[PDB]
């Protein structure tokens, strides 16, 4: 009876530290989401190409729409097993925590996720994804991003403006988790070596077929 009072006190004092940690979280109002609709060049994911949806997701959480915020797999190996941010993570710190990143700013973070997913729909958490992470050169929404660097578009229904291409999407995709220092403008080796990888991804997850690949590649290649 000696072993079952240290391991109920402290089984206590971690409930008690979870629970403390969910009212943190509360709130940290995930209603606010809303608000990255009202950028000036807001597109929503269900506006655009099938392949620029894929390179983001292929490259950052290719598994998006099956969970619920949370991906047990990418977040064992996450813990460090030679990432692991889901989608839905990364769009409440890009949003809530655009200044820190601690222990406990990372358990309150998953509360949050929970219910932007209660709340919100893939296709919604997808859009507060793509409108609100940072493209560089002062650039936080796809759309930006794509007219900035390309003077293309991700409106697959647009008309006004040529349309981003396959390698576009992978660049734009793989810039977002690169080092800071991965330039769009001027694309180091290491740059071209990620975003191969990211159409790669995007070849064997079939969000495109071998000719958008290789005519991609091609293109990433001159
Ligand atoms: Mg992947
Ligand atoms: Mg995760």
């Amino acid at each position: 009876r000696i072993l079952l009072k240290i391991l109920l006190t402290i089984l206590i004092i971690i409930a008690l530290f979870i629970g403390i940690m969910y009212f943190l979280s509360t709130r940290d109002n995930v209603d606010e989401l809303r608000k990255i609709e009202n950028k000036s060049s807001f597109v929503s994911a269900d506006n655009m190409p099938e392949y620029v949806k894929g390179a983001f997701i292929s490259m950052e959480d290719e598994r998006f729409y099956n969970h619920h915020g949370f991906d047990l797999k990418g977040t064992t190996r996450a813990l460090f097993s030679t990432g692991g941010s889901t989608i839905t993570q990364q769009v409440v710190k890009n949003y809530f925590y655009d200044n820190d990143r601690s222990f406990t700013r990372k358990v309150k973070e998953l509360f949050v996720a929970h219910r932007v997913e209660k709340q919100y729909n893939k296709n919604e958490i997808l859009s507060f994804y793509l409108n609100n992470i940072y493209f560089g050169d002062n650039q936080y929404t796809l759309e930006g991003a794509a007219n900035h660097y390309f003077g293309t578009t991700v409106n697959k229904n647009s008309t006004t403006m040529s349309h981003i291409t396959v390698l576009q999407s992978a660049i734009l995709a793989s810039k977002v988790n690169a080092p800071s220092v991965y330039n769009i403008n001027n694309m180091s080796e290491n740059f071209t070596q990620r975003v191969s990888t990211n159409l790669e991804k995007m070849k064997q997850q079939n969000y495109i077929n071998e000719t958008q690949y290789q005519q991609a590649m091609s293109q990433l290649n001159r």
